[PDB]
């Protein structure tokens, strides 16, 4: 069952009342077939329009929220919502468009999904919340047929034109006027209670509904977001590498080791209690420390309660307390903090329910939403790099380094040696990849940097 079988029933009462008298007992075979699509009984990659649940997560980065509401049916106009915020009014003759016919229509879907879509995946899936007019309304821009390759490159074929006879993927379909082997799945076929914002509003207060398609297309994504990410966690689940995946991941390493070392030689703390992933290493080593673990998973859902991370049903205020990407509600006082920011824009970060964001990188996690008010106890961490490494070349070109925050012997006693200064330009690169990425650094209020020059004498 690598695949969604066509014969699988699907259940036909969300779909009543634009489409009255629709038969209770329906497979997807009847179903693809009544949306005005032929399969021709064909064994060429593409067995099904629908996905699995599983095959919907394994994609997340192609999920786009798909909703269509009549706004008067082939006689009627329809308005057209993507959880991209756009609208457009299909005729048959919250970015609102006004009514165009479909020839002209199917050509903005194909530009918006390229766009949307060519940095984050090999295809799109329509998350849907179906009632019937966005299911028959697919045959106006989809074209379906065997898996194909794009005309340009290697990459598979997610877009038709018309006018040149051609296929091609999301980077190579300026022009194109058809969506070639979409992906789509009902969020109906799960067994929900109620509508879609009953559902939706039982855990998201940030998505609204204005009435208006697109405003339903972005509950229906984030309710799914909800429903495979928040209530249910597989972090088995690998996902491929489209952006700076491993330089990110590389760079949290740099950091964390250094603003720990600095911190345990600047104010000398005798113990660091190390709260977050079960599966964590010491990232200082060498250092003196009486280092002590506790476990706590990324929460996917609200940040952790500081109260219950530390009730003993020991002492939290002795020493440093170091959470990193350990996301509660209010850090104490003397804490190290590595906390992801969900408001950043990037391909690694997909929009999440209630605030949160799905960051996807290997693994995906659901992140609640950032709260500056979780900081209060605590000030930004400001750059700075560290370095006891003796001064030695060994072994790129030079102009000389003069910073303020290259904390070194060689820049204690003048000049910036070529080895610190390499060194300090390679990580304050993994310094602004790290936090371009999303990611912030906060410390306890009497962090300063000007410690750090009495560890050279
Ligand atoms: C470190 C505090 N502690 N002791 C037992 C269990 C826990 C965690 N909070 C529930
Ligand atoms: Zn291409
Ligand atoms: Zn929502
Ligand atoms: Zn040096």
């Amino acid at each position: 069952p690598t695949h969604l079988s066509v014969d699988t029933k699907f259940k036909t009462e969300g779909l009543c009342v634009d489409i009255p008298g629709i038969p209770k007992d329906m497979t997807y075979r009847r179903l693809i077939s009544m949306m005005g699509f032929k399969m021709n009984y064909q064994v060429n990659g593409y067995p099904n329009m629908f996905i699995t649940r599983e095959e919907a997560i394994r994609h997340v980065r192609a999920w786009i929220g798909f909703d269509v509401e009549g706004c008067h049916g082939t006689n009627l106009p329809l308005q057209l919502g993507f959880s991209t915020g756009v609208n457009l009014v299909a005729v048959p003759t919250p970015l609102m468009y006004k009514g165009l016919p479909w020839n002209v229509v199917r050509i903005k879907i194909v530009q918006m999904l390229s766009d949307t879509l060519k940095n984050l995946s090999d295809r799109v899936v329509f998350v849907l919340w179906a009632h019937g007019f966005e299911l028959t309304s697919m045959k106006y821009f989809v074209k379906i047929g065997p898996e194909r390759t794009c005309c340009l490159c290697d990459r598979r074929a997610t877009c038709f034109s018309t006018a040149s006879d051609t296929y091609a993927c999301w980077h190579h379909s300026i022009g194109f006027d058809y969506v070639y082997n979409p992906f789509m799945i009902d969020v109906q076929q799960w067994g929900f209670t109620g509508n879609l914002q009953s559902n939706h509003d039982l855990y998201c207060q940030v998505h609204g509904n204005a009435h208006v398609a697109s405003c339903d297309a972005i509950m229906t994504r984030c309710l799914a977001v909800h429903e495979c990410f928040v209530k249910r966690v597989d972090w088995t689940i690998e996902y491929p590498i489209i952006g700076d995946e491993l330089k990110i991941n590389a760079a949290c390493r740099k950091v964390q080791h250094m603003v720990v070392k600095a911190a345990l030689l600047a104010d000398k703390f005798p113990v660091l209690h190390d709260i977050g992933n079960p599966k964590a290493i010491k990232c200082v080593p060498q250092a003196d420390v009486e280092w002590k673990f506790y476990d706590a998973q990324p929460c996917s859902d609200k940040a952790y309660k500081i109260e219950e991370l530390f009730y003993s049903y020991d002492k939290f205020t002795d020493g440093v307390c170091l959470f990193w990407n350990c996301n509660v509600d209010r850090y104490p006082a003397n804490s190290i903090v590595c906390r992801f920011d969900t408001r950043v824009l990037s391909n690694l970060n997909l929009p999440g329910c209630d605030g949160g964001s799905l960051y996807v990188n290997k693994h995906a996690f659901h992140t609640p939403a950032f709260d500056k008010s979780a900081f209060v106890n605590l000030k930004q961490l400001p750059f700075f790099y560290y370095s006891d490494s003796p001064c030695e070349s060994h072994g790129i070109d030079y102009v000389p380094l003069k910073s303020a925050t290259c904390i070194t012997r060689c820049n204690l006693g003048g000049a910036v040696c070529r080895h610190h200064a390499n060194e300090y330009r390679l990580y304050l690169d993994a310094y602004n990849m790290m936090i371009s990425a999303g990611f912030s650094l906060w410390v306890y209020k009497q962090f300063d940097t000007y410690n750090l020059w009495n560890t050279f004498t």
